[PDB]
């Protein structure tokens, strides 16, 4: 039984992945769940973000605590979870990232692949050798992506990209479980919004990573595709696993289908530490 | 190496042991921390809670929809992360911080047989037959908590409000709770905490006898500088356990530290659980 390093995506933290963990444990699986950089027990809010009601102008405006966040800090942080990990005596671990989660174990797989025994993407930015994540959102294949109506900065003013998790707006409460959690319970949603942090760095997102075939592409690789993922859309994911593919010729990608929204560790999250157990025991 | 189980307290979550499970990873101890019933992944708010400015009649007033939870359900929660440690090979250390005092005492006392040694990290450890809410307790006398207090009674829970905008109530929390953390780590883990807590289980007696729970390796992690649960109400927890449990007396250890050491020095309290580990 390899031990899971599960890494979460943007203004989530590592409470995301609860259900999925007690659900590997049972399975007799452990799992290291951690804060990135920025976010979670590390997070730091403008004071914009707490004077109610909310002045859109001054929160728009406001730069980031987190801006002079980077993309290697996160890197460091897997890396060491990583380590941790490996250090418990299971052998090569099982690195899992969601959404903006990719970019972060992209770059500490190219850095350090040796204690890595496979990497799953699930619903997750998996990019091409040198192409920053921005490039991939603004991409024709997530055009009608639901996430850009939720924005309440101008990256180039904050340093970050916001979002009200704390809104009062009946609206834009309705649009973000609509593009995060369309299956969850509502109770559920309401649950997660309230862990839910509001600046994430800009610059990870413009950073490109510069993989190579020989150490992240020499990892046993697989893809969780979302299939109702309104963010990161499944042909975005398609397109990420294509790149790979062609990257790689001698280790494609191994897909493995879920019918859910971006976010499964809170809708079906048995079903997702089912899929992570089928590919613990996976032969490479 | 035994597997920690860590148990969180009153309107916080998993999240607070953080610091304190890396530390424990990284000198090769596993752990599993899980949210309560009612808190964390699994909170629910009052409407109320999300007008601001806060309306405090409504506030106080509304019936809390965590209002139903019960110390069985902690118990029960806690058992299955005790299953799991031990299925994942051996007796567990099962840690519980404030409020998770009581969780911890009744999963012992209900199913003492998977737990090597239950540590008491500033929290409930209360006598058999007596019910939490009897020591809410002269010894508790300058509890920082009262002025924070927003309901009644009409609620069903105690509520607090992490989310105030009001200047004032925030550094009042960061006194009573954290004074010894740096303002920006208040900040982060006052906006992962909830409102409500359920008031049942407080008022539950928990009848806990010398042979089962009395039994197992009994251990107190004292805070000198606790504004919630004050010395003199940890050590009349720690005295009345010896009175009922001679010949397994408690064994205390002291942090100087407010009620939550898990920001303001989780190495040392991570230093503290491995060398009860190794007891």
């Amino acid at each position: 039984h390899p031990v899971f390093v599960l890494v979460h995506g943007a203004w989530h933290g590592a409470w995301c992945y609860a259900h999925v963990a007690a659900a590997l444990a049972e399975r007799g699986y452990l799992s290291i769940a951690r804060d990135l950089p920025a976010h979670g027990i590390n997070a730091r809010f403008p004071a914009s973000y707490l004077e109610r009601p909310l002045d859109k102008d001054a929160f728009g405006a406001e730069p980031s605590p987190v801006a002079n966040t980077t993309l290697d800090d996160y890197a460091t942080q897997v890396m060491e979870a990583v380590d941790d990990a490996y250090a418990l005596g299971h052998g090569k671990v099982v690195l899992v990232g969601h959404s903006m989660g990719g970019l972060a174990i992209t770059a500490a797989a190219e850095r350090a692949p040796e204690k890595i025994a496979k990497i799953v993407y699930l619903a997750a930015f998996m990019p091409a050798s040198g192409v920053p994540g921005l490039d991939y959102v603004r991409a024709p294949e997530n055009k009608g992506e639901m996430l850009a109506p939720l924005m309440l900065a101008s990256p180039r003013v904050a340093g970050a990209l916001r979002i009200d998790p704390r809104s009062g707006d009946a609206a834009y409460r309705a649009l973000a479980k609509r593009a995060l959690y369309d299956d969850a319970a509502q109770a559920d949603f309401e649950a997660m919004a309230n862990l839910m942090t509001c600046d994430v760095p800009a610059a990870p997102f413009a950073t490109a990573i510069p993989t190579t075939a020989a150490r992240w592409g020499a990892i046993d690789r697989h893809y969780i595709k979302c299939l109702a993922d309104r963010v990161i859309l499944p042909a975005l994911q398609q397109r990420f696993i294509d790149e790979a593919d062609a990257f790689v010729p001698g280790n494609p990608t191994h897909v493995h289908q879920l019918d859910s929204s971006h976010s499964p560790f809170v809708s079906q999250p048995g079903v997702l530490a089912g899929v992570l157990v089928d590919i613990a025991k996976s032969i490479a």
